[PDB]
Parts: C-alpha cells; sequence; structure tokens
C-alpha cells in the first residue's frame, strides 16, 4: 500500500490491498477435511471430505455434489496463507490442482502475472489493462523480483541488471499456443529495452520521432513489416504469428543500445496458397487491396475484390478488429524507416502481386495429348511483367520443364495437375525467400559500427502443440521444444545444486535434462528419424511408404521412445508415435519426402535468376550457385550448395540457436490462453491444464517437489517473514540477503529439519508447513491459556469490588423491610398511616 504508488493505478492488477490480503490469509481453515478432487466433467473441483471408505473417498463439492473417488483422486489444499501467491513454487502443496487453482484465482481478480518457479506465467486478459503503463515501466526499474509483484518487466529488467552485474549475456524465452498472445509480449518486452536504455541523444527529439532514420525505431518498426508478411488471422488470434523469431539486442559497454539481430524460423508457406474457412492469409494482401494507396492497385494490376485471387480468399477477407487501410501505411512507412530502396520497396510490392496472379494462372489439356498447354496469356502477361520476365519463356518453362537427367538437359512435359502444383510451389518459394531477404535487409540496417559487449536474446516460437493430426511441421516444432525444455531442466539442475551448496545441505542429484536425451537422440542422431528422412530423399524412387519401413526396421522394437500408433481416439491415421516429455505424439508421414525435397522447377528459377527485377534476381542466387553440384540425374544437391533435406537446415539453424541460447543466462516466460471462447476473467480448466504440461510449468513443479516442494527465494523470504523475530530476522535479511534468512530461522519453535538452504533459496517441506503450524498451535495454548487466566482472575477481582460496595446497601434494604413486616400490623402504626396524610 505504502509501497505501491509508482503503479498506483495499475496496483490493483499487480497486487491487492493490504487487507484484501489479510482478510484472505487470516481466515478459518480445516486442513484434514478441505481438499481438491478429480472430476469427470470439470477437471478438478474443490470439496470437503465427508467420509473415508478405507481407500475410497466421499466428498462434497463446491456447487454441491457428492462423489466417492479413489484415495489418489484426492489432493490436499493449501492453507489460506497461500491464496494468490506470487510464486506458486512457494506453496507447500505442489500438486496439479493447486497450480491450476492459483492461476485461476488471481485471474478472476485480474492478475495476469503469476510466477511458477522461474517462469513468469502470463494469462490473456482479453481486455485492456493499465499494466503496460508508462508508470510501471519505471517502477520495475532497478527492482529484484522480490521487491515487486509478478510482472514481465520484472523479468525484463532483471535481465538487464544481471546483464551488467554478471557480465553475461541473457535470454528470454517466450512460448505458448497460437492464441496465448506472445508477439504482444515480445513486442512489449522489446519496447522495454529500447526505453530503459536508449539515448541516441540526437534521435530523441520530437521531430519525426520514431520515423525511419533512427533504430530504437528501426528496432521497433521492424515488427509491423514482418507482421504484414508473416502474420495473419488465425481462428484463435486475429494477428497470429505464423513464424518464429529470435532477436539479439546488442547492448553496448556502457549499457546503452548498440545493435539488433533478427532470425526467422519456420514460416507458414501454406497460407500463401491456402487458408482455412475461418482464417485468412497474410495481412499484406488484404492491406494492399484495401485501397489506401490506389496507385498500388494499378501498379500491381489487380483489383480491390479479393475474390479475384483464389490464393487469398479461400477463407475470410475481412476482420472487424483490423483496419487494413491504416496498416498499409504502417507497413509502408516502416519499409522506409527500415532503409529500403524505393525500388526494393517497389520490388516487394510488385513481387507480392505477382504471387496473387500466379494463383490465377490457368491451364488446359492439349488435345489428344495429356499435356498442359496455357489457357491464355492474360495473366501470365502481368505476372511476367511484374517480375521482369517474358510471358512466353515463362509459360514454356512451366509447361515444358527442361530438365537435366544424365549429363545433359532433357526436356520434360507436364500435366495440367503438375503445373498448377508447380506454380503454387514457386508462389510459395518466392514469397518465402523474399520474406527471408526482407529480414536480412532489416538486419543490415540494424548493423552499426559501435562496439558490442553483450546482448539480450528474445526468442519467440511456438510450444509443443498436440493435434489429432501431427505432420512434419509438428515434429520440427516439437523437436524444438523438447530441446528447449531440456535446456531448462538443466539450468534448473545447475541452479538448484548451487543452493544446496550455498546452504550446506547434502543433496545429490543427477541432471534433470538427462531424462529427455533419449527422445532427442532418436530424432537428431545419425540413424535417427531425420537422417532416415533425409537419406531417402536421395533415392530417386523412394516412397513415403519406403521411408516408413526404413523407419521401423531400424527403430522398432529396438527403441523405447519409438512406437507404432494408436490409430483411434481423436486421431486420423497411423504411422508412428514418439514419447516426448509432454506426452505421446502420433505422427503421420505423408508428404514428408516431398515437403522435405522442396521441389522447384528449375527452368523457371532460371528465368528469375536473370530477371530485370534485380531483387527477384537476387533472392534466387543461392539456388543458381549450387546447380554446379547436382549437374546430373540422381546424386547430391549439396555438392553445389543446394539443400539435400527439408530438415537439413532446420537442424543447422536450430543448432546455431541452441548454441546462442547456451552462452546465455536463460530467462523464461510462459504465455497462457484462458478460454477458446475469448472471455476475460475466465478459464477452461483442462485447457489451461494442458498448457501447463507442455509448458514446462508442471515439470518445474515436479523437479521442485523432489522432496522439498516449496522453495523460497531469499528476499522474497525476508520481506514476508522478517516480522516473525522481527529484530533478528530483519538484521539477517538486510545484513546478507541470503545469510539473513539463515539467521532468521534462528527463532521459532519450528522443525529445523524440514528446511534446507542453498545458493539461491531455501527448501522447505509441506507436510512441513503442517509441521510448522503444529508447533505454533502449542505456542498459543501457552499464549492463550495464560491470557485467559489473568482475565478470569481479573474478572472476579471486579466482582469483589461490587460485592463489597453492595455490603451495606443490602443491610439497609435487609433490615428496612423487616421493620415493616412487624410494624404494619401495629395499631399505632396504622393510625399514623391513616393520619400521615392530614399533615403538612
Amino acid at each position: 500500500d505504502a509501497e505501491m504508488a509508482a503503479f498506483g493505478e495499475a496496483a490493483p492488477y499487480l497486487r491487492k490491498s493490504e487487507k484484501e490480503r489479510i482478510e484472505a490469509q487470516n481466515k478459518p481453515f480445516d486442513a484434514k477435511s478441505s481438499v481438491f478432487v478429480v472430476h469427470p466433467k470439470q477437471s478438478f473441483v474443490k470439496g470437503t471430505i465427508q467420509s473415508k471408505e478405507g481407500g475410497k473417498v466421499t466428498v462434497k463439492t463446491e456447487g454441491g455434489e457428492t462423489l466417492t473417488v479413489k484415495e489418489d483422486q484426492v489432493f490436499s489444499m493449501n492453507p489460506p496463507k497461500y491464496d494468490k501467491i506470487e510464486d506458486m513454487a512457494m506453496m507447500t502443496h505442489l500438486h496439479e490442482p493447486a497450480v491450476l487453482y492459483n492461476l485461476k484465482e488471481r485471474y478472476a481478480a485480474w492478475m495476469i502475472y503469476t510466477y511458477s518457479g522461474l517462469f513468469c506465467v502470463t494469462v490473456n486478459p482479453y481486455k485492456w489493462l493499465p499494466v503496460y503503463n508508462p508508470k510501471v515501466v519505471l517502477a520495475y526499474r532497478g527492482k529484484k523480483r522480490q521487491e515487486a509483484p509478478p510482472h514481465i518487466f520484472s523479468i525484463s529488467d532483471n535481465a538487464y541488471q544481471f546483464m551488467l552485474t554478471d557480465r553475461e549475456n541473457q535470454s528470454i524465452l517466450i512460448t505458448g499456443e497460437s492464441g496465448a498472445g506472445k508477439t504482444v509480449n515480445t513486442k512489449r518486452v522489446i519496447q522495454y529495452f529500447a526505453t530503459i536504455a536508449a539515448s541516441g541523444e540526437k534521435k530523441k527529439e520530437e521531430q519525426s520521432g520514431k520515423m525511419q532514420g533512427t533504430l530504437e525505431d528501426q528496432i521497433i518498426s521492424a515488427n509491423p513489416l514482418l507482421e504484414a508478411f508473416g502474420n495473419a488471422k488465425t481462428v484463435r488470434n486475429d494477428n497470429s504469428s505464423r513464424f518464429g523469431k529470435f532477436i539479439r539486442i546488442h547492448f553496448g559497454a556502457t549499457g546503452k543500445l548498440a545493435s539488433a539481430d533478427i532470425e526467422t524460423y519456420l514460416l507458414e508457406k501454406s497460407r500463401v496458397t491456402f487458408q482455412l474457412p475461418a482464417e485468412r492469409s497474410y495481412h499484406i494482401f488484404y492491406q494492399i487491396m484495401s485501397n489506401k494507396k490506389p496507385e498500388l492497385i494499378d501498379m500491381l494490376l489487380i483489383t480491390t475484390n479479393p475474390y479475384d485471387y483464389h490464393y487469398v480468399s479461400e477463407g475470410e477477407i475481412t476482420v472487424p478488429s483490423i483496419d487494413d487501410q491504416e496498416e498499409l501505411m504502417a507497413t509502408d512507412s516502416a519499409i522506409d524507416i527500415l532503409g529500403f530502396s524505393a525500388d526494393e520497396k517497389t520490388a516487394i510490392y510488385k513481387l507480392t502481386g505477382a504471387v496473387m496472379h500466379y494463383g490465377n494462372l490457368k491451364f488446359k489439356q492439349k488435345q489428344r495429348e495429356e499435356q498442359a498447354e496455357p489457357d491464355g496469356t492474360e495473366v501470365a502477361d502481368k505476372a511476367a511483367y511484374l517480375m521482369g520476365l517474358n510471358s512466353a519463356e515463362l509459360l514454356k518453362a512451366l509447361c515444358y520443364p527442361r530438365v537435366g537427367v544424365g549429363n545433359e538437359a532433357v526436356t520434360k512435359g507436364e500435366t495440367v495437375s503438375e503445373v498448377h502444383n508447380s506454380v503454387g510451389a514457386l508462389a510459395k518459394a518466392v514469397y518465402e525467400k523474399m520474406f527471408l531477404w526482407m529480414v536480412i535487409r532489416i538486419n543490415q540496417q540494424l548493423d552499426t559500427k559501435q562496439p558490442r559487449q553483450y546482448f539480450i536474446g528474445v526468442l519467440d516460437i511456438a510450444g509443443f502443440e498436440i493435434f489429432d493430426f501431427n505432420s512434419f511441421e509438428q515434429l520440427c516444432i516439437n523437436f524444438t521444444n523438447e530441446k528447449l525444455q531440456q535446456f531448462f531442466n538443466h539450468h534448473m539442475f545447475v541452479l538448484e545444486q548451487e543452493e544446496y551448496k550455498k546452504e550446506g545441505i547434502e543433496w545429490e542429484f543427477i541432471d534433470f535434462g538427462m531424462d529427455l536425451a533419449a527422445c532427442i537422440e532418436l530424432i537428431e542422431k545419425p540413424m535417427g528419424i531425420f537422417s532416415i528422412l533425409e537419406e531417402e530423399c536421395m533415392f530417386p524412387k523412394a516412397t513415403d511408404t519406403s521411408f516408413k519401413n526404413k523407419l521401423y526396421d531400424e527403430h522398432l522394437g529396438k527403441s523405447n521412445n519409438f512406437q507404432k500408433p494408436k490409430p483411434a481416439k481423436g486421431k486420423a491415421e497411423a504411422h508412428f508415435s514418439l514419447v516426448h516429455y509432454a506426452g505421446t505424439v502420433d505422427y503421420n508421414i505423408s508428404g514428408w519426402l516431398e515437403k522435405n525435397k522442396d521441389p522447384l522447377n528449375e527452368t523457371v528459377i532460371g528465368l528469375y535468376q536473370k530477371s530485370s527485377v534485380k531483387t527477384l534476381a537476387l533472392l534466387f542466387a543461392t539456388y543458381g550457385g549450387e546447380a554446379e553440384g547436382g549437374g546430373g540425374k540422381k546424386g547430391g544437391k549439396k555438392k553445389g550448395s543446394s539443400f539435400q533435406t527439408v530438415s537439413a537446415l532446420f537442424r543447422e539453424n536450430l543448432n546455431k540457436l541452441m548454441a546462442n541460447l547456451r552462452s546465455t543466462h536463460p530467462h523464461f516466460v510462459r504465455c497462457i490462453i484462458p478460454n477458446e471462447t475469448k472471455t476475460p476473467g475466465a478459464m477452461e480448466h483442462e485447457l489451461v491444464l494442458h498448457q501447463l504440461r507442455c509448458n514446462g510449468v508442471l515439470e518445474g513443479i515436479r523437479i521442485c517437489r523432489k522432496g522439498f516442494p516449496s522453495r523460497v527465494l531469499y528476499a522474497d523470504f525476508k520481506q514476508r517473514y522478517r516480522v516473525l523475530n522481527a529484530s533478528a530476522i530483519p538484521e539477517g535479511q538486510f545484513m546478507d540477503s541470503k545469510k539473513a534468512s539463515e539467521k532468521l530461522l534462528g527463532g521459532g519453535d519450528v522443525d529445523h529439519t524440514q528446511y534446507a538452504f542453498g545458493h539461491t533459496k531455501v527448501f522447505f517441506k509441506a507436510g512441513l508447513l503442517g509441521l510448522l503450524e503444529e508447533m505454533r498451535d502449542d505456542k498459543l495454548a501457552e499464549i492463550i491459556t495464560a491470557t485467559q487466566a489473568r482475565c478470569r482472575g481479573f474478572l472476579m477481582r471486579v466482582e469483589y469490588r461490587a460485592m463489597v460496595e453492595r455490603r451495606e446497601s443490602i443491610f439497609c434494604i435487609q433490615y428496612n423491610v423487616r421493620s415493616f413486616m412487624n410494624v404494619k400490623h401495629w395499631p399505632w402504626m396504622k393510625l399514623f398511616f391513616k393520619i400521615k396524610p392530614l399533615l403538612k
């Protein structure tokens, strides 16, 4: 309360009033009866234990329901002291339910940031909050996470701190499902950096501030370009990230901004050509056809009605929450700031329209032949011109692909179906490349000469998602995540072990990563999936089926993580399941071989390679330089620098990454999505539960509980408990951030067993907190019983003062009555009586 001011307005969403707290922690609780329990419809609901069937349990509900469930379908419930705990990992009850429940409660209260160990859980508000508030930004500035409530800037600042304090590079790993809202965070983190450590001095003035011509802006401006090209309306989000990314913010020596570095991973090439019914393609398209810059429409030779471009109107065209017109400029302007040449800025556009046109390219069967022949030179003409090509040459290459089988170049004829498909392949190919280029070009501007001493990497990618249908793309992502996870499990193992070393506890344990090495080797190692995948790609006459068998003959029965599918449930077909940390994933191998080969009509590429549109020409260069290497039929593309695998890079890139991640001090952020239905203050259970498993959150709790569940960070320990032996615990905490907590525990009639210290934190049992209380319980009997007595004593002590006072007033009353009883019958007195009145 006193503290909170900085936020003030945000406060309510960060922390609760000091009595709201108090009114919550200090309330009646019946441990032995209060519990969490399994539940057929709702995941886990709370209840009170009624009876006990010797190994069955009957419980009441909170809604009113009675169920008799197993002994282990029943889970304890944390004392009220742990209501809306900033760090669930401090709880003395490391369960599945308690975690779900904590998140949930502090959300219904509008607190989106709750920590779960090292993580920084984040829940989609689905509404607006004063959190990103320009006041907060400062507030979180220079504060350990124990000096402030759960928030992302905490993570983000600490990184910075740590950056300069330890002289190590840092990282932030943001991860969640499609609708979790990571971009948003990522972006928000980024602003944070830019703000708190900028100072271009000259660039700071209110004169076209943030326009092209400064980075802090470039840095920023970056996003809105990428977003136009790599973002789209998903059925979950309205601006979903259809690719992954890694930015390196290169801080200087002083500590002020110096450089940036983007890298893109796994772009959703398919959107370019397809789209689900409730979705839509990349924005750009819709941006452009919006008509805010009419020249563009005529320049590209298109219309404003998307239904003229099959490729981009298979799903939806308009989204209410998006103003395509505004963005177009945003985009536009960003390009400029980004330093692109008008020409390039022209290529981009012109090139983005060609692609639309391609999808309009039509063909027909030559008569009496099964060959494809152009169905007109209306569109080709446009595509051709827009790309700096020749209509004819183009349609030929497309129709009569001139190949090179043997030591020559053999002209091959294609079918209608073959063309339509090849076209689509280029459309996608071109878009991609371009996108890649843009990134590079961005990076290029984001390159300064100033020295760099450290960087802070911000990684944004998807998390392990399980679908009834898992294809190639899923493997690639899952694999990424299963790696990332191990990356953590280790950091934690390293980390943990420091405490027990700092404190002096005697705990031995094996790396937690190790548990996952099994799965990883199976994928990335030599006779593993990828290899078998990338070898077969060399066999001119291999089949998905072929590949499949090779997969089995070699891994089946011999490998544990390897399994043959469970074809039924919500799944669509059979091929192979894997046993990832998050669970079993059923993978379908169909298209892999192809997808992995990235087959492109080289004749056409030829044309690109010699376009009048330099940029287009450029994008293709690297294909043109490896052809030397795969001159004759069969063989190896790599000889000339051409990719041999769809997967060959992914790995290379994923390695270059995980390596960059190592020379880093990992900082974790887990983004969460409350309800599919888009409702603030709500949460489907099992939906959040899922995420938690695949997040790493539930695995961090596990590793924590091995053991000594709740683990308190030292400052977080000082503040909250100094008050217990106030003098001696405060001194300890202040005198040595760690040594303090040590010193503190000096007092209390508590089990000096139940805990254990170490380099970054204390370890504590539960049934520990349970132990604590008990001691406490006895200590009040003392306190009370004694306080009762005095009272009791004192109580009667006042009775004597009254008894005594009364002493005479009674007598007076006593005797006085007696008189009368005697008198009232006496003549003389009756006389006086009748007579007493006549007097005066």
